């Protein structure tokens, strides 16, 4: 979630350009973003983003069942650019923005916006109203061709802030040995217990949450860290970059 980014990363974009959502949303899926080629200072314009995905395909949810995918994103604009305040947003654009609450990444990064989680079915494509700065009143800005970076995600991540795997990812054998037991963990609550008999005779019990399916059977020999399940992830995070020229009005 964007909140996870904000809570554990001071800056969403790293030196090499990767967005930190990618440290947890481990699958890549294209995204798109479009802004006008140029804009006059102190004027509102639109950033149209798209986080496409097959809406017919459901994902593994935290509770183990299957369900809809939700979306979120992080937008990195040049210093001085910001979310346009409502009073500056023309009605027809508000219409297209809909019911979304773009928030600044932090109070000190108003040029960095985020939104999500929100339903992917409804917000697969979003519009963001941006107010351009004015080089005249802001010494940190000039009449340049500026880059804009975007990170769009749809679907649950593979690992939490603590570094533990979510149930929406691949599970692996903790040790090498013979699977002498696969117990349908909990009563209709999902998950399994896979007992691996190590070569020394010790049995360790791997806990598999409900969601991913098993690809191993009783009596099967697995190598250390060998996969015991499929990869249930159907979502993904994508990055796109664009640019806009801050025009120098003239008279
Ligand atoms: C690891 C610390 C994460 C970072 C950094 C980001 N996300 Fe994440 N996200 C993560 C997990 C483990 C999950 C599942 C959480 C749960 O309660 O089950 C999520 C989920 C989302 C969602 C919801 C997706 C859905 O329900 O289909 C969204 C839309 C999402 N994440 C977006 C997102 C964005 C844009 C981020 C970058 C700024 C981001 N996440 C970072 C783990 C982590």
């Amino acid at each position: 979630y964007p909140v996870f980014a904000q809570q554990n990363y001071a800056n969403p974009r790293e030196a090499n350009g990767r967005i930190v959502c990618a440290n947890c949303h481990l699958a890549q899926k294209a995204v798109e973003i479009e802004v006008p080629q140029a804009v006059l200072p102190d004027t509102v314009f639109e950033a149209v983003i798209e986080l496409p995905y097959d809406k017919q395909v459901k994902q593994v949810l935290a509770n183990g069942k299957k369900g809809d995918l939700n979306v979120g994103m992080v937008l990195i604009l040049p210093e001085g650019f910001e979310l346009a305040p409502p009073d500056r947003v023309p009605a027809e654009i508000k219409e297209k923005v809909g019911n979304l609450y773009y928030q600044p990444y932090s109070p000190e990064q108003k040029n960095i916006l985020v939104v999500g989680p929100v339903p992917g079915k409804k917000y697969s494509e979003m519009v963001v109203p941006i107010l351009s700065p004015d080089p005249a009143k802001n010494k940190n800005v000039s009449y340049l061709k500026y880059p804009i970076y975007f990170g769009g995600n749809r679907g649950r991540g593979q690992v939490y802030p603590d570094g533990k795997k979510s149930n929406n990812t691949i599970y692996n054998a903790s040790a090498a040995g013979k699977i002498v037991a696969i117990t349908a963990l909990s009563e209709k609550k999902g998950g399994f217990e896979v007992s691996i008999e190590k070569a020394n005779g010790e049995v360790v019990v791997d806990k598999i949450p409900a969601g991913p399916d098993l690809i191993v059977k009783e009596g099967q020999t697995v190598q250390a860290d060998q996969p015991l399940t499929n990869n249930p992830n159907v979502g993904g995070f994508g990055q796109a970059e664009t640019e806009i020229v801050l025009q120098n009005p003239a008279r």
